């Protein structure tokens, strides 16, 4: 009756542990049943390495526990996908990345922040880089013992806030904040187990010896920062200065010079320099301007943002019927941001075109079988299903 | 009997401590013999504010030193400048910003760097964004006693920023600890890293993709001409990956390798330039590549020559109604916006090359051309006499 159509199919990265394991799965349903094979990217069956890799009962690719010295790169640090196919054609999945990683020891340095009185302050987190990406702050930790928890900023309004970029903000120092000293402990997303930071952060402040420029904790002018759809994302200003200075956030006018101010809502909101994004949206997106002005004088910087939305693509029509000679054309309609690549795919073969609308022009016989268009960006891909028929 | 030039203008930017002091001098030229007045960047002028600003005999102005409590801002951070007058009309001395520094008895933390064996990796002991106007990092030590030095065998380096280089990073290399000396150039107190950074060698065994520092795909960087700079490439992956420095062409998605020669160095993810020129400003790329995957990151570059500039002709008669010209020959990196001026008062053109074909009854006077950036500044001057 009809072609192989995805159903469930698993994402664009799995992340495990040597400890845990995973254990993977690929759905799809047509008439006949399709049958499930797993292949690497290039589109070569992979076959059992016993105690690492093994295929399972029904149709599920295993990735068993295992010691750090049996880890092999070609099975655990790969790319895969998920082949669906009965008597009309076939199809892959999305590109699934798998990379498994061994425990690996780590350790947290919360770094001494350098102030001066009445300026708000962030201090950080200091996260190796390999880490970084299965590691975040649980929450931080103070010589008092007050514990202060992240979230989400609904209420902005406190001395002490920990917003979701990790860090800890807190609203013009003064000698009250002077003595205190602050741990940060952080969670393994795979493991999920706990750990303070192994040297501590003290707030040092120095006194208002002069009056100068406002001065940034780098010499950098422009920064970038990605930030997921739905997550609340946190641009900074780390400017420091005496007399203590002003904010002022602004945005810039695609492809012109010409600026335009934030304006705050109940979802955008400011902290000290801090500006938060929370809820966010597509269309939040473009270079930003953080201007800092003091008695003494003023300086500027640049940040670029980029809102990215999950891709998704949907084929119009999912299947049709056509008669030899006449043409048929296939539009792949997609969402997600950004995109980069649009292409083609027949049977589980490529077809060059860069183009959402694929069109043929004179069927053939040869024409037959199952179309996908792939969508893609550097961190992600999507998979949709199409049947093509004769009569 | 004829008109003020600028023989002498005071540095751009002068700084000084409490302790120290420090005085300035100005003269130009001409006839009669130009008063010589000091005024604040709007107009306005200055007298003194004794035991800080006074106006020493000759016409200059001297700052003594003082105590930390007397200190307050007006008279110490400001923008002053200096003007010369006669029958001919005004000039200004180009843009003057003073300082001055009271000891803050500064320290610096010598950071912790975690890095998998293999893999070269460079330490910064952070100086305060403050102080760091000033200090920089004369000498590196460790606990061996070893003293590394500038550098503008090849394992071991420190670079013009001051930062600490190594490569091929050993077990030899991580159980040591490091702490860097830092040296003030207003004073000349040296002091010794308060803590003492640990490096922390991790055993390799799953293969990672090569992550950066920071998540930032883009920075910004500048120097003098004359200036050898540095571009950091900071990037672990197991494999150890090979970093290769693109660079591209203004306002375009096209790209080229470059050129590794005298000049232009690299070590492990390093991209160094010796003394450099303006041509080298641009915008760069930093790929860092393995088996397992790689990624890159961008950075723009500027290199910076000095401000200066002169009026074409120096000083011409005219006819009254006939026409008079000035065009501003300028130099420096980079140049935002020419300024005219007329004996100091601003009169607005954009131009490099202003003209008067109807010249005024009053139109007689000092002439000016101010080629100006974000902090920067350079003078010449031109006049007109009616005949
Ligand atoms: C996945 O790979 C991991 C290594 O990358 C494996 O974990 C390592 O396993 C070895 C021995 O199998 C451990 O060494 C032992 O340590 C214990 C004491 O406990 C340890 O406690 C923590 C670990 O969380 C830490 O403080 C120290 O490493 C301690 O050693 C001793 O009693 C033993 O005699 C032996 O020396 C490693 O400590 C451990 N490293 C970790 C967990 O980071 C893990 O077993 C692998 N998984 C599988 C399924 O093979
Ligand atoms: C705050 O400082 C910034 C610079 O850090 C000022 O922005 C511009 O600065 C350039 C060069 O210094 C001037 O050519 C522009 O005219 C400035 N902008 C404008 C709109 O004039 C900014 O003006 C300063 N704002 C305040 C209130 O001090
Ligand atoms: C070097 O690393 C890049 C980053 O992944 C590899 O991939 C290319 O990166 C460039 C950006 O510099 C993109 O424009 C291309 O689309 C990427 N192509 C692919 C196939 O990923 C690049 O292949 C690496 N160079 C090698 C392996 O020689
Ligand atoms: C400059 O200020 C510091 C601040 O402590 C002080 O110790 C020093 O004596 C001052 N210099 C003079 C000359 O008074
Ligand atoms: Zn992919
Ligand atoms: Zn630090
Ligand atoms: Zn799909
Ligand atoms: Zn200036
Ligand atoms: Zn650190
Ligand atoms: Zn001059």
């Amino acid at each position: 009756q009809k072609g192989p159509v995805f159903l469930k199919e698993p994402t664009n990265r799995i992340d495990f542990s040597n400890s845990t394991g995973a254990e993977i799965e690929c759905k799809a349903s047509g008439n006949p049943m399709p049958e499930i094979i797993w292949i690497r990217s290039d589109g070569t069956a992979v076959g059992d390495v016993p105690g690492l890799r093994q295929i399972s009962s029904d149709g599920k690719l295993v990735f068993p526990p295992f010691r750090a010295e049996d880890y092999r790169q070609e099975v655990h640090a790969q790319v895969y996908a998920c082949l669906a196919r009965n008597q009309f054609g076939s199809i892959i999945s999305r590109d699934v990345h798998v990379r498994a990683v061994v425990i690996q020891s780590y350790e947290s340095e919360a770094d001494n922040e350098y102030v001066i009185r009445g300026n708000s302050v962030v201090m950080k987190c200091e996260i190796p880089s390999y880490v970084a990406d299965f590691v975040f702050v649980d929450l931080w930790l103070d010589s008092e013992g007050r514990n202060y928890y992240p979230n989400n900023a609904a209420e902005t309004d406190g001395k002490y806030l920990v917003l979701p970029s990790g860090e800890l903000h807190i609203r013009e120092v003064g000698p009250e904040d002077g003595y205190k000293s602050y741990q940060c402990r952080t969670k393994h997303r795979l493991t999920g187990e706990t750990r303070l930071s192994a040297t501590k952060g003290r707030l040092v402040i120095t006194e208002p010896v002069g009056s100068k420029a406002p001065t940034f904790a780098t010499a950098s002018k422009i920064s970038s920062l990605l930030g997921s759809s739905s997550s609340d994302i946190v641009l900074l200003c780390q400017a420091q200065a005496f007399p203590v200075p002003y904010t002022r956030w602004y945005k810039f006018i695609e492809g012109t010079t010409r600026k335009q101010a934030v304006v705050l809502n109940d979802r955008v909101k400011q902290v000290s320099g801090t500006l938060i994004i929370k809820d966010a949206v597509v269309e939040d997106s473009g270079k930003y301007l953080c201007v800092v002005n003091n008695s003494v004088g003023g300086e500027s910087v640049e940040t670029v943002l980029t809102v990215t939305a999950p891709l998704s693509a949907k084929i119009d029509p999912p299947t049709q019927t056509v008669d030899f000679g006449r043409p048929a054309v296939f539009t792949c309609q997609y969402t997600g941001n950004p995109i980069k690549t649009v292409s083609w795919m027949k049977d589980g073969k490529a077809i060059g075109h860069s183009e959402p609308v694929l069109r043929i022009e004179s069927v053939k016989k040869e024409d037959k079988g199952m179309y996908q268009c792939f969508v893609r960006n550097d961190q992600e891909s999507a998979e949709a299903s199409a049947e093509l028929k004769l009569g």
